[PDB]
């Protein structure tokens, strides 16, 4: 019994990969994820120019999860594109490149350059919609008219299948709106649910202080805090976008957690906080654990149970 | 050392109270909460007519928290108004009455009849905005125009200081907008942050099933999942609403959790999931624990540290 699957015209050894932003910023990080047992890897979301990001400390982790306000530190698009075009070994596993430009224009400029590399090498685009918006407005994926613009502009500029990284939603009307926006765009072939749960605040009781320096301590939450939010978003979009794939992200620490994402509808399962904490060895553990749950249940394939969460009456 | 507070022209022995919905639906519940060592109590969010609520199971709890889709089961406004006007022993502690009408008109009708009882007996109104409006639209506090309409109508109808129960927000632009709406209304004297984190999804791995029956298993999350979200909201409104009080709700299981709420800006601290799971004995434990942390730190009163969370550099 093995976990290999085929999606998006690519073959994957297993459904696991890193979450964007974790273990994927530098050449060393990408080589490390390539050497791991993960089924795929995704690069750090990039901007046109390099960024240093926010002042440290900017990430912290705890038993129940993590908080971050990294500020998009990255080596710049030219680097990630060169990695995709010249350095990545596609014989080892597929590559996703994540883009999060500061404007629609920036994204368009980056995607027009990525398109020939996608055609030649098969690198897959993940568009991070947790990105800056015009004054007074929330992040792009929380402004549905902005989202529709970005997707229209990217779809025209890129012209190839791509995916989108989504923040979580918390309201059924929002799920309905957001999924309807996505379903306007046939080139959006996968939706990754979810990014960090925004603008949480961790305070340390002893020091009476927040634990990260940017944004007066506020930052995105990941890890065990967010699993039920992640599962709800996965399933909500799985239900609403039958012609798309859903990739799950959030709160995966075990094969059981992966199993729950798959039951909710996930095709690929991304690992952020737990990977940052445990390191790339986590992928062998996750695979073993998931195969063990499958074996106990009599499942031979992922397709036997993907999306098959049961409801009551 | 002491936990006393004086606010809203009332005196409280300590900051602890139930969260609306928990241990507060029936007369038996309200007598229990009154007999407890909590500083105050709040009644179940009510509607004009009695409601049976959603089918069971509609609440479940687990090590990290709870999920619920109760559907507003309650005895009807006339019951809670009678409790306020004739049954509650105000010599024991203050009472809040929570309302959650299904339209603006329904809320107006209730607060019109609550006013004279508020003025004569000193019951305090908590208006639940994290609540259904037109189906297919977001909850009221996720629809800023609706929120403003509700607040204008209830302020005119009621004419006395009240407070509002808010859902969590996740985007800084939302914190800004939401606070700006609340700050239009001088009668809104307290803001309780937060109601449950909406539409999460808990799945049980063994049975491969969701754990609550309504809404295909989607429901609001409470407990350990939501403490950093709760803290963020408390602090965000604390900073943005300097002429109002903030009451904290979410993730309180210990005196330490309560101390973090208070550092964030909380005046009263409400207990939902943990009170549901432990029972009213939790209030003596929380009091003891909070007093122990105060003694270790040399704090004599709550004002010495309320809102005094430190930021980094
Ligand atoms: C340190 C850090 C940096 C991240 N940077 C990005 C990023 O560049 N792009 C992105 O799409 N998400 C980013 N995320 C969000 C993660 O991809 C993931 O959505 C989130 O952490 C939830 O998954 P988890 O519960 O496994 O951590 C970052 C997360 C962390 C912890
Ligand atoms: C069973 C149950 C019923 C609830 N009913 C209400 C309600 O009627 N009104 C309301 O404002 N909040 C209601 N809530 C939300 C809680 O008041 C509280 O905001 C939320 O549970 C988070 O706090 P916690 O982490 O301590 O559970 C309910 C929560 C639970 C668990
Ligand atoms: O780098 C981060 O802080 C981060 N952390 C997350 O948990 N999720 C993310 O998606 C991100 C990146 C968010 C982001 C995207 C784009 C900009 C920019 F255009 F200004 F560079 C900034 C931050
Ligand atoms: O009665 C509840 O379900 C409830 N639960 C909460 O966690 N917070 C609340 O404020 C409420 C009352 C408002 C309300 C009513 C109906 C629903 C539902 F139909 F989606 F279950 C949710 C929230």
């Amino acid at each position: 019994m093995c976990l290999k699957l085929n999606l998006l015209d690519h073959v994957f050894a297993n459904p696991f990969m890193n979450a964007a932003g974790v273990l994927c910023s530098t050449e060393e990080d990408l080589r490390c994820m390539t050497a791991s047992s993960s089924g795929a890897l995704v690069s750090k979301s990039c901007t046109s120019a390099p960024r240093d990001g926010n002042p440290e400390p900017r990430y912290m982790a705890f038993p129940l999860g993590s908080i971050n306000s990294m500020g998009l530190p990255n080596l710049g698009f030219d680097f990630y594109l060169k990695y995709a075009s010249d350095l990545h070994d596609y014989s080892k596993k597929p590559l996703f490149l994540s883009i999060s430009g500061l404007s629609v224009e920036e994204n368009v400029a980056m995607v027009r350059r990525l398109a020939p590399v996608a055609q030649e090498k098969g690198v897959l685009l993940e568009l991070n919609l947790s990105c800056p918006n015009v004054p007074g407005k929330p992040q792009v994926a929380y402004d549905f008219e902005a989202m529709r613009t970005y997707l229209q502009q990217v779809s025209l500029a890129y012209g190839l299948p791509f995916g989108v990284k989504m923040p979580p939603y918390f309201d059924i009307a929002h799920f309905d709106t957001a999924a309807a926006v996505l379903n306007e765009f046939p080139l959006v072939k996968f939706v990754t649910c979810v990014n960090s749960v925004g603008n949480g605040l961790v305070i340390d009781a002893e020091s009476e202080s927040v634990v990260i320096k940017p944004k007066q301590g506020f930052g995105g939450l990941g890890g065990k805090y967010i699993l039920p939010t992640a599962l709800a978003n996965v399933n909500a979009f799985y239900r609403r976008c039958p012609d798309k794939l859903v990739f799950g992200c959030g709160g995966v620490y075990s094969g059981e957690d992966a199993f729950l994402h798959i039951l909710a509808g996930a095709s690929m399962v991304q690992v952020g906080t737990a990977l940052q904490e445990e390191g790339p060895g986590i992928f062998t553990r996750l695979e073993d654990e998931l195969l063990e749950i499958m074996a106990r249940k009599g499942y031979r394939t992922l397709e036997e149970f993907r999306g098959r969460v049961k409801t009551i009456e």
